[PDB]
């Protein structure tokens, strides 16, 4: 039986726990994922994705909830900053409802684990690299339901903010960060 854990941009194995930038599968879409001060919030708190198409953004920290060296694609997973902002009370990107559906953010308390493995890689079929959808899994009650996408929403200064998407679902490749 299978697995069938993320492979990363250069065909190697993701590794659980360890750091990858996020990049788009389609070059000219942007680079990687960083953070901007938006809203009303006293610093950098909102996940988004760099304009500079060289940038390859910040080095995330993937994580599952198991031990496993690897991470089985169908594994929900917290995605965090290697150097999250200092304002940030931890690295784990977390989902907030608004009145504009939910954003992808930062926060500045420690948050429980249940807010935080919220995600999960979708491997996106006709493709000859491995490219990921990107999930968001919302409480089903007991449990979670893996039924949104993370897709980008550009805001009036330009900002491409993640936020919970219902047509365009961001589509990436992880490539392994420095060492």
């Amino acid at each position: 039986e299978f697995d069938d854990d993320l492979v990363d941009a250069e065909g190697n194995l993701v590794e659980k726990g360890g750091t990858y930038y996020l990049l788009p599968h389609i070059w000219a879409h942007g680079g990687g994922i960083e953070t901007a001060k938006t809203g009303n919030e006293p610093c950098p708190l909102t996940v988004v994705r760099s304009p500079n198409e060289v940038s390859k953004g910040e080095p995330i920290r993937i994580s599952s909830q198991f031990l496993s060296l690897f991470i089985p694609r169908g594994s929900l997973v917290a995605l965090g900053f290697a150097n999250p902002p200092s304002c940030a009370a931890s690295p784990w990107w977390t989902v907030v409802d608004s009145p504009q559906g939910p954003a992808v953010k930062l926060s500045q308390q420690k948050l429980p684990e249940k807010d935080i493995l919220v995600f999960k890689f979708e491997k996106v079929s006709h493709s000859n690299i491995h490219v990921y959808k990107l999930l968001y899994c919302q409480h089903d009650e007991e449990d979670v339901k893996c039924d949104q996408y993370i897709g980008i929403h550009r805001d009036r200064n330009g900002n491409r903010r993640l936020v919970v998407t219902e047509e365009n679902p961001l589509e990436l490749v992880l490539l392994k960060a420095k060492s």
